[PDB]
């Protein structure tokens, strides 16, 4: 028993980090196959940043503007949306099964933050339903990457770009693509409001039942409209029926319905604790998935 | 910006990982060289566990009756303390630099959890003054292994055993020596006493004002001996000179003296949070070290 923020193993990503230098700016690259992937800012100088023309930037770049280190010689350079490839005349040798998938706001993934092409930490994070995430970023951790291992597949999920002033994280797919409404231009930006993913409060409650935790267990039920009144009053996503079907793994392994559960959670919200924990926390969890649940506790 | 619980990158580790069999029981091992290290209840039975003799059971045992898989014929078997060391026909070609080492009490290490031999997660935990950890573990898990990497070194510092009925974790150093009063025996055992770590709850205020949450400072300081006082009420341990000490390069990058912090914890201790939280949460965090928050920061 016990239940842990717990990162992928990170070894595959590991072996595909490198430096990218482009004038005075040093940050990260994912090298796979013979390309290095990393953010377009890397080519912008601080005066840049104000109002790039990132075609014009680039065209004015050539190859050998370039210098990637892992522990490689640029041939080839383009950018795909917000990110940069390099292409290289070495293929990674270390370069695992990988796929870039674009995930979705609630879902996990591990990030290995990464300095100077060196990994130093791999920690979970979720994409909040505002499309930021809460890590742990310097200044020089751009091109650090999430991603999920599936069976014996990497799928890369996301890049870092940026910090917002809330001190909250934005970043980029492997497509280049931003989550969020966020742009690498050095612009007044702001996330979006955010909500509490209600589904994996659920499943945190599941987790904890599982670890035995179970004081807020009580013996009332709910219909999924009733719930869904006092999770819009406190900042919860609605809760679907898929929601639900989701959640049916964990339901099974506790034999606790999931509307059952939903009532636990009502009175949480309305109550507080009254100076108890749950799982270690004074406060309710909302950044595990109920995926993250099932593969830990079986 | 960010704080965030961190665990060393696993690759070097990952490829030490294998799995280990002795009759019905399977766990894993760590290959280091041309030997597996194992924990040496793997050659028990339920009904040996109750008493074990394990001088004589591991005389009854001979090498074909250990299966080491790793994805290795066992040429010689012996026991250190509460470890089995196996040695096999083959080294392991992906053996990084490394040192066992015995933590104490108050440290944090990475665990590597695993099952069969395969890595499944990583995350921190710190060493319990009472000698447990709190982890995430289930049946199949022993063998899995605790570390710190300094530099380019693997630094070993705890093999999984058990669980203890109260749901916290008890193994061994790398050398077979258990941390706390814990036996390799079936019979009914307790951690004693714990203690909250207080040079680390210090640790991660001065996170805390790092990362921009400042609300609990206050003008006032302390004797190291007045703050002493409350430490003992609320069962935190005493904080010695030596602990402010270690707090100093944290003292250094935020300009707050640490009696000065050891006065807002004084105030936390006694007045609670008023429903505030500090980096997340709602009560005050113990397994941070000030080296973690030191290379997590900088």
């Amino acid at each position: 028993s016990g239940f842990r923020k717990m990162a992928f193993p990170s070894g595959k990503v590991e072996g595909c980090m490198v430096q990218v230098t482009c004038g005075t700016t040093t940050l990260n690259g994912l090298w796979l196959d013979d390309v290095v992937y990393c953010p377009r800012h890397v080519i912008c100088t601080s005066e840049d940043m104000l109002n790039p023309n990132y075609e014009d930037l680039l065209i004015r770049k050539s190859n050998h503007n370039f210098l990637v280190q892992a522990g490689l010689r640029v041939i080839g350079h383009s950018m795909q949306n917000c990110v940069l490839k390099l292409k290289v005349d070495t293929a990674n040798p270390k370069t695992p099964k990988y796929k870039f998938v674009r995930i979705q706001p609630g879902q996990t993934f591990s990030v290995l933050a990464c300095y100077n092409g060196s990994p130093s930490g791999v920690y979970q994070c979720a994409m909040r339903p505002n499309f930021t995430i809460k890590g742990s970023f310097l200044n020089g951790s751009c091109g650090s990457v999430g991603f999920n291992i599936d069976y014996d597949c990497v799928s890369f999920c996301y890049m870092h770009h940026m910090e917002l002033p809330t001190g909250v994280h934005a970043g980029t797919d492997l497509e280049g693509n931003f989550y969020g409404p966020f742009v690498d231009r050095q612009t007044a930006q702001a996330a979006g409001t955010d909500t509490t993913i209600t589904v994996n409060v659920l499943a945190w409650l599941y987790a904890a039942v599982i670890n035995g935790d179970r004081w807020f267990l009580n013996r009332f039920t709910t219909t999924l409209n009733d719930f869904n009144l006092v999770a819009m009053k406190y900042n919860y996503e609605p809760l679907t029926q898929d929601h639900v079907d989701i959640l049916g793994p964990l339901s099974a392994q506790t034999g606790i319905a999931v509307l059952d559960m939903c009532a636990s959670l009502k009175e949480l919200l309305q109550n507080g604790m009254n100076g108890r924990t749950i799982l270690g926390s004074a406060l309710l969890e909302d950044e595990f998935t109920p995926f993250d649940v099932v593969r830990q506790c079986s």
